[PDB]
C-alpha cells in the first residue's frame, strides 16, 4: 500500500510530481531532480552507479512534458523528447518529507549514540570470531560506531593482530608513526607514548588536520608495575560542561589552538594543525575532540587576554574527565584488543616502571571513519 | 636589538611578564602559557619535543614569585619553588602581538596564494630535477602551495613514476582505488574516469570526509582522439560567484549535499558523505570545494522548495567555472606528471574515442596535504 501507486501527475507548472501511494499519503519530486536522476544508460552508468549527465546538460527550469504510470512505476517525457522510467520503491525511499529523509539519513549513517560514565559495561567479542563470521564483526563495527569502544579477547601474543583486524575493516590508515607501531618505552622517544610516563586523556593525532577515526590497540605485553588504561566519553563530558559552564565551553569550542609533531620514525615529519578542542558542527552538535597535551604547541596564536582564560577552561574540561562519575579504568591483558572511536572518546594509561627488558608492549593501528562505515554498511546488507 | 632583552619584569598581579627589548618595543606573556611551557626535563621531553607537564599540575591562576635576567635569557622562580629558564630568541618569535603571530603563522602555513584565470603559464618543472635537488623539490611543493598546479616534465612512460614523487613527499594517501590506479577505459567500469566519457570540472573523492589534498596523473599513454585536461581556480571562481551571485554562493556554500561510491576495486566498498559544495571557514574563507557530479548522489536530503533553487545555484557556478576567462586547457603527453590542490582546482577532461586497444593510460595518486606540508617545511630549512 505505502510503495504502490495511487496517481502520479504533474503540478505547479509541471515543475513537480506528485504521487498518490495507495496509503492515501502524498510524496512530492521537483522536475528537475527527476530529470538529474534519470537512470536510463545515457545518463546513468549502471556499472558504476554513477551520474554521466553533466550539469551543463540540465535544463534547471525544466517541466515535465508528459507522464503515465503504472502501480510499480513512471514514464516521462521531457520537453526535449527526452525519457525516463522511475521505479515505485527507487522514489519512495526517496521522498523529500522530513521523515522519509531522516530515516534513510539513519540507514546511512548509523547516528544512534549511547552516551557512558563510570558504569560503562565494557563490550566485548571474541576476536577469531570476528575475524569469521559476519554476525560477529557486525556486532563488532555498530556498537564501536554506537558506545565507542569493544574490546575483542583471545587474540594472540605476537604482533599482526591489528592487521587482521585492518583487512577485516578495509585497510589501515598509513600516517608518519608507520602502518601499525609499537607502544614500548623506547630511547631517545619521539614522541610521549614511548615512554614509561602517564598518558593524560588525550585524542590521538591532532597535529593532523584530520585525525584517525579509529584507533586499534592490541596487547603483546603488560606489566604489573602499573600501565592501566583509562578512558570517557567526550561527548558526554562536552554535554556536562556546556551545563556547567557554558563560558569555559564557548571558549574550547571556538578558540583554534595548535598542535605540533616533528621528528623522525617511518620518514622525517614537521607537522603543523590548527584544531578546536571541541569541534561543533554547523547545528552546534560536537562531533570531534582534538586534544592531546604532548602535542599541543609552545605556539599559540591568540591575543594575550584571552590566554589566561582558555587555559582556566582547558582545566574545567580535564577536571570533568577525570572525575568519578565519568571515567572508566580497565586493565589489558595480553591478547585483548581495543578499538576505540578516536573522535569521541580520549584514553589515557597509568604510568609503569622502566628498566632493562620491554615488560610492555602494544601494537597499535588507525583508520578512517568512512572506511569503517563502509565496511559496516556493507556487513549489515550481508547480515540482514 | 630586537632580540636581546633590556628589562623583564613581573605585572599585573605578577601574572604577566614584560620584555622591553632594546628596540624598545614590549612583549607580554601569560605567566600561566610560561608555566605551561617551562622547558626544563620534568615538564618537557626534549626527544620528542614535546609538553610533558599535565594540565591537572598547571595553576591557572598562577603567578610569578621572582625574575631575574639577563639579555639573552630569564630566570623565573615559581610559588611552588618550581624553576624556569626561557631563552630571548624563542620568547620574541611566540610574542602574542598580532604582527608576530601572524608572521609566525605564514612561515607554518604558506598562505601565499596567488589567483589565476585562462592566462595562467603552467608552472613547470624537470621530474629528475625534483627527485635529486632539493631546491627543484623545494620549488616544486612551494609552487603547488601557492599557484595549485605543477606540471613535471621528462618522467619516463612506464608505471612507477607517482610513486617515486610519493617517496619524495614522504607517503601516498591509500584509497579503495588503490595505493595507485590506473585512468584507462575499462569493462564493466566501477567509475566513470575509468571509460571514454568527458569529465567535466570535478574534484576527486567528495565520497570521502577528507578528499585527498593533492592528486598526481602521470601520463603514461595519451591518444590523438581527444582526452585534453582542463583546469579552473575554484577559489578565483568562488569569489567571481561571490559577486556576482551571492544568492547562489549563500546557498552552495551552506547546503549539505550528499555523495555515494559503491562498488569493488581495492576492496569492496558502500560509501557516503554529506559535504557543502563551497566549503568556508569560521571566517567566510573558501578552504575547500567538495564536488564530483559522478559521485553526487540520487539521493537529497532537502526540504523540497530548497531542490530548484539548489540546481539553479550550482547551475551559476558551473557556468563561471566553463567560462572562458577562467578555465584553462592544455594536454598530457608521455612523461608529464600533473600535481595538483584537489581541494581548491577543479579537473577535467574531454572525452576520446573506444578502440580495442589501449589509446590512452594515465596512472594516478593522492596525497594527505599535511604529509605534503611538512615536507614544505622540512625542505624550506634544507635550503635557507
Ligand atoms: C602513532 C602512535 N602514537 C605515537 C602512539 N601516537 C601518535 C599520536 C599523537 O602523538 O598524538
Ligand atoms: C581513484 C581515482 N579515480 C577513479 C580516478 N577517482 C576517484 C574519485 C572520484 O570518483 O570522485
Ligand atoms: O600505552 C597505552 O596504554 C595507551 N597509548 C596511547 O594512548 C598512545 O600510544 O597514544
Ligand atoms: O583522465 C584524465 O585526464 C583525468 N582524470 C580524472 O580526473 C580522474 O580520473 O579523476
Ligand atoms: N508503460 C509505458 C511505456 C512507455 C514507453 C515509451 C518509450 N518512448
Ligand atoms: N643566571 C641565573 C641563574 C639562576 C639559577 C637558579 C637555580 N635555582
Ligand atoms: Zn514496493
Ligand atoms: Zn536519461
Ligand atoms: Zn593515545
Ligand atoms: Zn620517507
Ligand atoms: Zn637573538
Ligand atoms: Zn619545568
Ligand atoms: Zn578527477
Ligand atoms: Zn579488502
Amino acid at each position: 500500500m505505502a510503495c504502490t501507486i495511487q496517481k502520479a501527475e504533474a503540478l505547479d507548472g509541471a515543475h513537480l510530481m506528485q504521487i498518490l501511494w495507495y496509503d492515501e499519503e502524498e510524496s512530492l519530486y521537483p522536475a528537475v531532480w527527476l530529470r538529474d536522476n534519470c537512470p536510463c544508460s545515457d545518463c546513468y552508468l549502471d556499472s558504476a552507479k554513477a551520474r554521466k549527465l553533466l550539469v551543463e546538460a540540465l535544463d534547471v527550469n525544466i517541466g515535465i512534458k508528459g507522464l503515465i504510470f503504472d502501480r510499480k512505476k513512471v514514464y516521462i517525457t521531457w520537453p526535449d523528447e527526452h525519457y525516463s522510467e522511475f521505479q515505485a520503491d527507487w522514489l519512495k525511499k526517496r521522498c523529500f518529507s522530513k521523515q522519509a529523509r531522516a530515516k534513510l539519513q539513519r540507514e546511512l549513517f548509523f547516528p544512534e549514540c549511547q552516551y557512558w560514565g563510570s558504569e560503562l559495561q565494557l563490550p566485548t567479542l571474541d576476536f577469531e570470531d570476528v575475524l569469521r563470521y559476519d554476525e560477529h564483526a557486525y556486532k563488532w563495527l555498530s556498537t564501536l560506531k554506537k558506545v565507542g569502544i569493544v574490546r575483542l579477547t583471545g587474540a594472540s601474543d605476537k604482533p599482526g593482530e591489528v592487521s587482521k583486524l585492518g583487512k577485516r575493516m578495509g585497510f589501515l590508515y598509513l600516517t608518519f608513526y608507520g602502518h601499525t607501531w609499537q607502544v614500548q618505552d623506547k630511547i631517545d622517544a619521539n614522541n610521549v607514548a614511548y615512554t614509561t610516563g602517564k598518558l593524560s586523556f588525550h585524542t590521538d593525532y591532532p597535529a593532523l588536520h584530520h585525525p584517525p577515526g579509529v584507533q586499534l590497540l592490541h596487547c603483546i605485553k603488560q606489566t604489573v608495575t602499573g600501565g592501566d588504561s583509562e578512558i570517557v566519553d567526550g561527548f558526554n563530558v562536552c554535554q556536562k560542561l556546556k551545563k556547567n559552564n557554558p563560558q569555559a565551553f564557548q571558549i574550547l569550542s571556538s578558540t583554534f589552538v595548535d598542535f605540533t609533531d616533528i621528528g623522525v620514525d617511518y620518514c622525517d615529519f614537521s607537522v603543523q594543525s590548527k584544531h578546536k578542542i571541541i569541534e561543533l558542527d554547523d547545528k552546534g552538535q560536537v562531533v570531534r575532540i582534538n586534544f592531546n597535551n604532548a602535542t599541543r604547541d609552545t605556539i599559540f596564536d591568540v591575543p594575550v587576554e584571552r590566554v589566561q582564560p582558555f587555559y582556566a577552561a582547558l582545566k574545567e574540561f580535564v577536571d570533568l574527565m577525570n572525575s568519578k562519575e565519568s571515567k572508566f579504568t580497565f586493565k589489558m591483558n595480553p591478547g585483548d584488543v581495543i578499538t576505540f572511536d578516536n573522535w569521541r572518546l580520549l584514553h589515557g594509561r597509568r604510568s609503569y616502571e622502566a628498566g632493562t627488558e620491554i615488560s610492555r608492549h602494544l601494537e597499535g593501528a588507525y583508520a578512517d571513519w568512512d572506511v569503517v562505515m563502509s565496511r559496516l554498511r556493507i556487513l549489515r546488507q550481508r547480515v540482514e
